[PDB]
């Protein structure tokens, strides 16, 4: 899967 | 404007 | 020293 | 409506 | 001074 | 075992 960063505040990672 | 991260500890998200 | 981001969740900044 | 804490990790406000 | 939490989101702590 | 917050910032949840 890809690993990206995003917006939520706070940069948080995700595995999607 | 500007999309930035810095650090705040977080890594925070700003548009300037 | 390196400059990075990592997970610890939120994404964190260090200096090693 | 009922002020809360609750743990999401961090301690996080909330109204419900 | 008085210990306080509060709330900025996530509960923070401050001492004023 | 014991519930606690403690401050790490932010406020933080442990059970010890
Ligand atoms: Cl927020
Ligand atoms: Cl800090
Ligand atoms: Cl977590
Ligand atoms: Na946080």
């Amino acid at each position: 899967a890809y690993l990206l960063f995003y917006v939520e505040a706070k940069v948080a990672a995700a595995v999607k």
